[PDB]
């Protein structure tokens, strides 16, 4: 076992932190006089044109597809260096990648290489969004005998017609609101969406994949596709995930990405299990800004006394924590998208191990962030430091991309609970 | 032992909850428009002025001198329901007490006379703020062999002179930076304000409490009490704690509250304990808010499933581990505030209950508000919920008022290794 | 509110550490030389006998019944106390407390009159158990469409007929395995024990309480009651609670403590929520005990160091922590067992009341146990410190009398769960 | 960056689990039956010697020094196999490989050959220990000011002089009261030994570590080293880690390790860092088994319902945050162990990861016993299930190889003061 960095993912941590520093650092400038998300978002546009410009879209996307992404531990390193600077664009790459993966992930070659072409291109600012959240949740959208999903598609004739809403999307009206580049737009399928989904069938089997890009919106009537709302979120102020509506919208059957059913569910479970593992590297990040902060603090402020307080233990203590915190979620990061990686392990063993780290690293981040602004203690308050930022920034990641609670310890549990489940084949192979 | 609520305790509660109903409901919608701390903080003028109306400023000084304090679990029921509403205008009502507070308590009926005279009127806005917070930080101001208080008083001549800065006392510069109408000033007494705090002496003896009000800002020179800064808070976005610098500011031999030294500590000392036990209630109304919010919502959303989330056994303990906080925390705001009002008890015995209360409910009250929104799901996360006010707030607690881990942790450590510590005396009595 | 102490709780507080200190110490060199758990528990019974003389047992009784009892708060001030110092007989006390408590809380003057008798009298070691845990568990019996208890009863005659095992109900067996003085079995009816439980009956419909007496056992044949087992134990070593298995046992349908069904059930719920609410007190108990003796050798003790460690601030945040969890927890079981006696509230206020109190007190108990064995270091960890001792003795707390996770939560999640459902109807009384 | 075990580690793992299934689990038996500590540990010896037999005290040592050592990682593999089966016996391997430590850390090819040599001739039960611990406590025994350590030594002539008491040592006296094979003790030089420590000269620099072996306990009058109490454990009941009191011990100059001073401390140093990182591995193997106990328990059992109970929310969520308590653990051992042989960082690089590794690792695994305690309920509170011996060995943990509040911590606190601290130099280089 190795814990070594080679060269390139040496380079290729430099590269995203001389990015973050000259770049990002620039955003908050342009962001912060903007009076509500959206414009924020728009603000936001040409750090992002910057991120293309330095290859970091291309990098989402695996050399064999034409991109330049080396690994997913390049990719952790790239999103901890970025997330510790300026979460700003930097998740709107992230959810470009999202957005991605389900084309990244299916086995035609000609869609892939039609779809993903903008994003390898080296140019423009093209934006990728996965539309799977709904006003009404989707905690429980694969439940026997719920609701399901309240974006339904049915086939008509040749094309196929969605109707319902999407929330909470990132990227997913664009710079706009005439679409992102890409949709992967995740529906139920139902032939009379005023029908019950029928309490007799899998909900898994009756899943669809529709891509919809700025054209698909464009052929469709104006009031066919609208944004309602654009949350006013907490933290993450700079990022766009709307409220959209689908009335009758009409989609190519060419743009379906496989066949509706248990592989279309499929692809959205692997997506979301492997940004299950790399979210923990945004939540590193954000956690390692605040640790950093009160480190140079305690380490440079007597507070009043005569001595620096990390001389005193409860201080240090917090720090400590924080420490370990950071340290043991960046090792299962590591190890869980490596995991992924092993063609050698079944899938449950990637999903549970991706479960866990996004679980570990998420809730723990939070308990870091709030374990360093009591060690700086009242200064930390202020928005002169940057931990009124990060407190809220960091409440994110317990809570998107699949909450901890109604989702990823749903599915990990799911695995945990099968009779064939091992424990510890991740580490010491299968039995 | 008796836990039943008196009439008067009753009325206090319903009077508290119409007043936040009726009034606080509406402060946002003015606040709101505001662009930065002391726009808002004026913003809250109106609702300021309706809580004096309403007897609430009165409320704060004891029956014996002219107001209106019934007891301090009369408060404590008072400042939960205004906090589980609108912190807004609440924290000017507690911030104003904490300033009358070292009046309230020293042994000078014509000083008590004098200055308490426009808070017991029913009329005008009033503030009052104790100054005791500085740039440099306060948890070490009684260290011996420290740089101690950075704010020092010499005395020239019938008058004292006061140098230095103070920074966070909340409603140290009035609506209108012309003053607070009564501070109260901590300052290290100092004959020489260049030369450092001789390391031989206690520094509890050199402490002095200098009133200063409105008309002694008339009475000085421009230059001599000048307000270089107002933070940008995290939470709590329309207090005013401003940066305060005093240079070669003149006040009178009257004006000074007690004799300098222990009295004078002492004095303080009260003072925030007092406020240490108090502030829980703040910190309960915070997060029974956040609780609330969140059992409503589980006891009426199934999140797209077929039952509501709180039959979630996932959810549900999230929820009892808020209720149990919250009822932990109340009684021990009760028992703290009763022990503090029982004069068989020696000081230590209250100082190390207040000291308890504050650690307890301010710590546990961050752990409510963020296992509410987890509980919420992604939900909370935008501002059409109440969570992200309440986080921001919540954050406030564990640091202001003497942070737990500087000061309150310590005060409790001193108490505790005393040779005749009886941790149990305030409820099986002293041997 | 106030929270003033009256002389006669003051009283009860200093009967009972005399109590514990003269007599209570006592037992650990008659004990520790036995070599299992029923050895260690009849070595137990001079000392229980001693409790009886102190009128211990009579203070488990309300004063309206012929008992001592004055209230719940001079009760949970006795068991701190009590379990401050040594668990052994404390546990038998408290066993027998909820053995009683079915006989006390139901509406029969004259049952009550006959079973309590040897309770009320200050003689002898009269023993109480209340039989409801089982082999198989308990966290579902109430479950509808599920298996239900498995000590089942059907009436043949004028008399009703046990089948099944228990399992863990202290002091069951009495002194000998000839049985407690008192023994409340709860039963689920069926009629053919063979036969699943009905999947469409409401499974507290069918609950049964029935009053076991050594008389009763003596009337059976042998082989009716046998004890089978006993479970040796990480801590109270000197408890019994043995696994009893019931074949063909004949009771008398006078001894059956009411009809069958929802008051039944209803009598169940009410006694496991007093003890749910009490339970806090012998956590307390043990946490203040291991709190004590770290805060006394943090004050002594310097560890080779200049400075008691008390003056290091790591040793100091932890006994800030178990003395806040220990004031906390203590306010809560006053509140809790306070809340329990008003008559002017409804049953789900003081029900979810006394869930909370029983998984917050039991929880953090064990917290301020490990933390105060941190604070004090290496020397925490041989038996000649009582932590050792008071580490296993605290796991039991939020393992048993319902257990946090299968039980508790899972009581007040319900209650929660109703549309009615007032949370600070105990502070702020009912919103009508 | 690689996770993937070579073929020999995973034979290394076989070979753990295989003697801990065909050996240890026999030891029980054996020491239940006894009355008190020494004769609990007396009734391990076979089992040790099967240890030995099995090649296990030799892999304690490097190959350079002859023995069987392949690295760090497959030595936590094996103790986390170990621990999971039966600390006894298990535990008095890892008190020997600690008591080696220090002479395997030195460099000296003449005491390594000498002293090493019965360790590595897979004969016999030869038993180690490095004695530090005392009576009056450790955590304070580098403070400037202080008393400092309590045994003290002082030359004579050619030898050495030992003065005072020793508390904890597992193994040191040996398994008749005669002494370990050897034993690294740990003094504080003082010539008048009733003289307080200088409070102007640095403790570090009079630091001196003295071998003791069987020999050097029978060539001194009976009464210079007396056996004075042997303390009874809550877990770990079967190991000797005696009161041990040194009078006019008389110790041959040839057997002082090094200069005595800042070398002999940083071996000290050295050798419990070493073992910070390892003693995870200890709480892996308790906690891992607890957590197969509890998950296995709730696979299969319904506790009288209509479904096993890890179909229940709160019952998985205590069984999923030991999953990832016993993950992190295993991550981080396994990154401090290797941090450690990694020539290129420097030392306090090295220190500070295996303090954060011997503090999470022990911390976490109690909270781990008793959540998985909790999930499987009141059957776990009796001794026909494992829980309560798992309970009283894992609290040994936090406590234990220095305790984390007032050793751990505070050297792990004075590493992030120093001006040059890197944090992240470990992950990301210097
Ligand atoms: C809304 C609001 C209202 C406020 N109201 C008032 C007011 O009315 N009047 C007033 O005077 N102030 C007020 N303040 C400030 C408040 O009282 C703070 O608690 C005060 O500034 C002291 O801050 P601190 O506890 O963080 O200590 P600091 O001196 O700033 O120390 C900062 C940190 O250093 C560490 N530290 C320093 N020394 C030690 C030590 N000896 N041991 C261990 N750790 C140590 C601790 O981790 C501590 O948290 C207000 C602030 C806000 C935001
Ligand atoms: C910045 C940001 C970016 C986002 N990116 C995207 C994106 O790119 N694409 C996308 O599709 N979505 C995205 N989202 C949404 C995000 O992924 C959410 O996690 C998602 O909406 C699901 O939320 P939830 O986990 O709270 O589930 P919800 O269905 O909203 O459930 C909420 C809560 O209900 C409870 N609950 C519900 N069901 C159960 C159950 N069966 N068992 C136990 N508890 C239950 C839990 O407490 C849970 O937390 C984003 C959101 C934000 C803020
Ligand atoms: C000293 C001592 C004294 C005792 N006194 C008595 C007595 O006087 N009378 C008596 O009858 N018993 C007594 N007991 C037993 C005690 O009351 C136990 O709590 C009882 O056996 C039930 O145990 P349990 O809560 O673990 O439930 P179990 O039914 O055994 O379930 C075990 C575990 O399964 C899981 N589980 C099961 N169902 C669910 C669910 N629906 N949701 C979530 N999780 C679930 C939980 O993790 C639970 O902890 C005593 C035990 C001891 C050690
Ligand atoms: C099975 C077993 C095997 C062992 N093996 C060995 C061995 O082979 N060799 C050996 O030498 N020892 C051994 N030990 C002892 C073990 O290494 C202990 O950790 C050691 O004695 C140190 O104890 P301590 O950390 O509690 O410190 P102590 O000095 O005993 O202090 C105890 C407590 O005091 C407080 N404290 C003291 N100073 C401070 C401070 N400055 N700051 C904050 N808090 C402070 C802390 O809370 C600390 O936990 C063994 C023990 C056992 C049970």
């Amino acid at each position: 076992v190795d814990f070594k960095l080679s060269p390139s993912q040496l380079e290729a941590r430099r590269h995203a932190q001389a990015f973050a520093n000259t770049v990002l650092t620039k955003a908050s400038a342009e962001y912060s006089t903007q009076k509500d998300q959206l414009s924020r978002f728009q603000a936001t546009r040409p750090f992002y044109r910057e991120a293309v410009r330095h290859g970091l879209i291309k990098a989402q996307v695996p050399i064999p597809l034409g991109g330049t992404m080396e690994s997913l531990v390049h990719e952790s390193i790239i999103l901890e260096e970025l997330f510790a600077v300026e979460p700003a664009t930097s998740i709107t790459i992230v959810a470009t990648a999202l957005g991605l993966m389900p084309v990244i992930l299916c086995d035609s070659p000609s869609l892939q290489e039609k779809f993903l072409k903008p994003f390898i291109s080296g140019e423009g600012e093209p934006l990728a969004s996965l539309m799977h959240s709904e006003p009404n949740g989707t905690a429980n959208w694969l439940q026997k005998g719920g609701p399901g999903l309240q974006t339904t598609a049915r086939k008509v004739g040749n094309e196929w017609v969605i109707s319902g809403e999407k929330l909470w999307p990132s990227n997913s009206g664009g710079w706009d609101y005439k679409g992102a580049d890409l949709a992967c737009v995740v529906c139920r399928v139902s032939d009379d969406p005023s029908k019950p989904q029928d309490p007799n069938v899998d909900p898994a089997t009756q899943i669809a994949v529709l891509l919809v890009t700025r054209e698909t919106i464009a052929n469709n009537k104006k009031d066919a596709y609208q944004i309602l709302g654009e949350p006013e979120l907490a933290g993450h102020i700079t990022t766009s995930g709307p409220h959209t509506r689908f009335t009758e919208f009409h989609v190519p059957h060419e743009n379906l990405l496989c066949t509706p059913g248990l592989k279309a569910q499929g692809l959205v479970e692997t997506a979301f299990a492997m940004s299950a593992a790399l979210v923990g590297a945004m939540a590193i990040g954000t956690a390692r800004a605040a640790f950093e902060e009160a480190l140079v603090f305690a380490k440079s402020d007597t507070r009043g006394g005569s001595k620096h307080i990390i001389e005193h233990q409860s201080v240090a203590d917090k720090l400590i924590d924080c420490k370990i915190r950071l340290e043991t979620s960046r090792l299962l990061v590591w190890k869980a998208v490596t995991t992924l990686e092993d063609e050698a392990l079944e899938w449950k063993v990637k999903l549970e191990m991706a479960m866990q780290t996004k679980i570990y690293t998420t809730d723990v981040a939070v308990e870091c962030v709030i374990d360093a602004m009591k060690a700086v203690g009242m200064k930390s308050y202020a928005k002169d430091m940057s931990f009124p930022r990060l407190l809220n920034e960091v409440m994110c990641y317990p809570l998107f991309n699949g909450g901890n609670i109604g989702l990823r310890r749903r599915q990990m549990q799911r695995v945990m609970a099968l009779e064939d489940y091992e424990p510890w084949a991740a580490t010491y192979g299968s039995s």
